[PDB]
């Protein structure tokens, strides 16, 4: 089991969430995602299996633990 000490902020969606344009990315609970940059209007950066799209973080949550759990 090798993992290393070099990770990435993943954040767990917490509601399923519909991309009305193709620009944006379909959330859902569980979806494992990673955070590029923080917007402060609300659209945050997220990528999933390489594909980038845009969000709202009200609909992420970030993982803490990476042990016991």
């Amino acid at each position: 089991g090798s993992s290393g000490s070099s990770g990435a902020q993943e954040y767990r969606a917490l509601y399923d969430y519909t991309a009305q344009n193709p620009d944006e990315l379909d959330l859902s609970a569980g979806d494992i995602l990673e955070v590029i940059l923080e917007g402060e209007d609300g659209w945050w950066t997220v990528e999933r299996n390489g594909q980038r799209g845009f969000v709202p973080g009200s609909y992420l949550e970030k993982l803490s633990g990476p042990s016991s759990g």
